[PDB]
């Protein structure tokens, strides 16, 4: 169990609602059946299309001078295009960008709490438009006429770890085992893999007949308290967003605030065994081997830069106060010898 | 109405005692109304270190006899002269512990104070403070165990009335009758309950405060026994010390948070207490008020008192206050207004952006009238 868990590679920040936020996933498999390595190359997502392949997008809601109607495809993105940049267009439509959805594998579905029940199926050049839960709303992808992205892959080199002739896991770039125990099929832009159960996916075949992905000490018990807060207050806290870490190494989200908007984005979290390895330097947070930049003060995961141009990690200074106070805490014995008068005991 | 902490101008030595020399502070203040012209001055007061009482270190000597025939030891009263010659051999030489071995087991440290008047001995080992004294023909005193007796650590003779030390100040008088005045440190102390003493055949008062001064203006006024405005802050203030000493006492144990509620809370003469090694001290100071953590650490292990970098002993300065693994110094008050602040701005919260067409929970109107989220724009 370590100190800290900090990204190796931080994905693209894409923004969310607090409905997006989940707690950690904390898998310790750990092996227990292969002692046999080798040196292979295996192809993984990039970070930015592990958790989800984010279609971007946006909301044309119709209005006249008032009152509400519901607009037209076509005039829409003539307003999306005309107002990426200062331009005269200024019956009004106003366009809300971005609208990020989440594109389902298996059939070009889009999932976002904008439609009704995450409704949109999919848009073939039939639509160009998808429902809203508002009916005086439209919503639309950020590309005109797109399609699947499918430049999503890396490959990198790893260890197989066998123990047989079948495959008990492997060992990622990172150095971190992988079981396919639990794991089930999936196929990514035509490539045949395997989504674990960790949320990762892995481009290899198993001899195991596996089952096809459906398309749907705890600390889980302060998460979820943590978290239900969130959700019945609508505000959130950088110790509620503490929680949201993953304690262990693994693949999970890291969170963070921009301009009041909360956001995520994908990251592989390796173990720290030192603060000094986080950081160095003064204001420097090494994510990656660089000093990761921030915006106004704020890094991911409620680090921050504290109010000295000092990186101020939430854990890290709840385990030092902790330490120093505890320190305070101990008991002594002084060692007076005749003083409450007593009586005629030997004594030693 | 207090200062964020108190440190010691000059500390005084540091005597050994029990958990029940353990006293609260007197954390008493003094307005003097009128005294308002201050004439430049210079008095003597006592020395740092004899200020409460003028200490005399000491041994115990316990007489017991072993009988080997299967142990079966006993008391005896033993004797100075050889009580004595074993405790020189304890600091350097080397002592041992049907036959028989008598045997003069050494306790060390016992301290007693020291009444001027009657150069006499007054501690709890005996009955009541009672040894008259050492003399040439009395070498020892009489404890509570009839079979121990108590030595000093030094031959007979100790004429200690190398006592003084002469300060400046500022004799603030009102215009008719001195009224109070203020010492080097630059804090008032007033008259207004001092009662005479005499010292090395020097009169002169002992304020509340417990500070003993060579002041004879006076008047004629009560002398010292043998031995109204008070804000709700000060008592509601004691009370906690009362309990941390009756924690202490009852517990028999004593821990630095707990050590650092005797403090003295604001300037003026205290007691300041520490530990090391299991051996509970204490020790003269003339507290003065401190307005930033800045100024009593500077540096990283720094503790500013008496103009330098105050050095601890195996990482323990007074007050409850150590020395961090980080070789940082830590203060248990200055520590837990740190977690105040570092959990008051993690007890932060911020209410983030919902894309309004987001919140399933949001009902759309009926009818046609625009909604508020596209006033914005």
């Amino acid at each position: 169990f370590p100190i800290y868990t900090i990204p190796d590679e931080l994905g693209p920040w894409s923004p969310i609602d607090i409905h997006h936020l989940s707690c950690p996933n904390n898998l310790v498999v750990e092996d227990e059946g292969c002692t046999n390595l080798s040196e292979f190359s295996y192809m993984e997502l990039k970070v930015g299309y592990i958790s989800a392949i984010k279609v971007n997008g946006f909301t044309c809601t119709g209005v006249v001078t008032r009152k509400h109607f519901r607009p037209t495809p076509d005039a829409c993105r003539a307003a999306y295009n005309w107002k990426m940049a200062g331009d005269p267009r200024y019956e009004s439509l106003i366009i809300i960008s971005p609208s990020v959805t989440d594109l389902d594998p298996y059939d070009k579905s889009l999932h976002s709490r904008v439609f009704p029940g995450g409704k949109c199926s999919g848009i073939t050049v039939s639509s160009t438009y998808c429902s809203t839960n508002h009916d005086y709303t439209i919503w639309m992808p950020e590309n005109p006429r797109p399609r699947t992205p499918c430049d999503i892959f890396t490959n990198s080199r790893g260890k197989r770890a066998s123990n047989g002739n079948k495959t008990c896991g492997f060992v990622d770039e990172r150095g971190l085992y992988k079981s396919l125990k639990g794991a089930c099929r999936l196929k990514l832009c035509g490539v045949l893999g395997l989504r674990l159960m960790d949320g990762t996916w892995v481009a290899m075949q198993t001899s195991d007949e596996t089952k096809w992905c459906p398309p749907d000490v705890k600390k889980r018990e302060e998460c979820l308290d943590a978290l239900e807060s969130i959700m019945t207050t609508k505000s959130v806290s950088f110790r509620r967003l503490s929680h949201l870490r993953k304690l262990v190494p693994g693949f999970g989200k890291a969170y963070t605030i921009f301009n009041k908007t909360l956001m995520e984005a994908d990251a592989h979290y390796k173990s720290v065994r030192t603060w000094n390895e986080i950081i160095p330097s003064k204001g420097c947070l090494k994510v990656g081997g660089r000093c990761h930049p921030h915006v106004n003060g704020v890094f991911f995961n409620g680090i921050i830069l504290g109010p000295d141009d000092h990186v101020l990690i939430p854990e890290m200074q709840s385990s030092l106060l902790q330490q120093h106070m505890e320190l305070l805490k101990s008991s002594v014995i002084p060692l007076m010898h005749p003083l409450a008068d007593p009586s005629t005991v030997f004594k030693e």
